[PDB]
């Protein structure tokens, strides 16, 4: 029976769905028994480096979500040496959970979620961010559309050890990172969704696996499908040099999305 204020206004716990090192992701109604996200962080033991990075994603979710219904709706906010509380629209399932149950995909439903993810991409990029660690836990379906939410800006939080199949290749030749870097990642979000896994997850062994990763002959295998501009688009996303990766202004011109 507990609950939160957050700018005067009293909501409801419902469940916990997510948690992360500081971080609780509830679940909650308002009085009026409507459904929300609140985002709880707790900022106890935190030191400046992870404050300014927590200030950093509010201020940008604030900013970039006006420009894209694709950006998660953060609807309020509230901040003090203490916490954070973030009230946001609640989703039915981040997409991650969602591929794992799913054992069909319907050609359609990739297509409008494919073209999701780009608009929610396209956006961070054009204010000036690079994911590049991007997975499908990064997305949410809100009434069957993905909504981007998480930026790449402070730790990843789980659903209620992470993958390292969807990295793309100059994260691991690093070690100045490209937006590319985010194509390659859709790329492998989207060849899930196409065959069913992603490239690499046959070789369970993790170094074989960032090898496999950034070796040019290590050729992946594209079987032949009815969609031959889908085809196409896994075969653009997924090359290892970045400049002759394709782009998210080309990948929105593409037939794929286009036709
Ligand atoms: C096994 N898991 C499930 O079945 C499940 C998952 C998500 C649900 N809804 C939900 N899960 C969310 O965050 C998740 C936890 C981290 C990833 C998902 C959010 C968020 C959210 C959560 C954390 C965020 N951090 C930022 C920067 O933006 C965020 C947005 C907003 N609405 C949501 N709505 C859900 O329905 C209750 C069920
Ligand atoms: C915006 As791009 C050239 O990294 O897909």
């Amino acid at each position: 029976n507990e609950c939160i204020s957050v700018k005067g206004r009293i909501y409801s716990i419902l469940k916990q769905i997510g948690s992360g090192g500081s971080s609780k992701v509830f679940q909650v109604l308002n009085e009026k028994k409507q459904i929300y996200a609140i985002k709880y962080v707790n900022l106890e033991e935190a030191d400046n480096q992870t404050l300014d990075s927590y200030r950093n994603e509010i201020a940008y979710l604030n900013k970039l979500q006006q420009h894209s219904d694709k950006i998660i709706r953060l609807y309020d906010y509230e901040i003090t040496d203490q916490y954070i509380y973030m009230v946001m629209e609640c989703g039915n399932i981040d997409l991650n959970s969602w591929l794992k149950k799913k054992k069909s995909i319907d050609p359609w439903e990739r297509k409008s979620y494919w073209k999701n993810m780009l608009e929610a991409v396209h956006t961070i990029h054009q204010h000036g961010i690079v994911h590049s660690d991007l997975k499908p836990a990064n997305f949410l379906i809100v009434d069957g559309m993905l909504k981007l939410i998480d930026f790449g800006i402070a730790n990843q939080m789980q659903p209620d050890v992470g993958t390292v199949n969807y990295m793309p290749p100059e994260a691991i030749k690093d070690m100045k990172i490209s937006p590319k870097s985010d194509v390659w990642s859709l790329g492998c979000i989207l060849y899930y969704m196409t065959y069913g896994k992603t490239p690499f997850q046959q070789i369970i062994n993790q170094i074989s696996k960032l090898h496999a990763i950034i070796d040019p002959n290590h050729e992946i295998e594209f079987p032949d499908i009815p969609e031959k501009d889908l085809q196409d688009v896994l075969k653009c996303c997924l090359k290892r040099d970045p400049k002759q990766r394709i782009s998210i202004p080309e990948l929105l011109a593409h037939p794929y999305v286009q036709i």
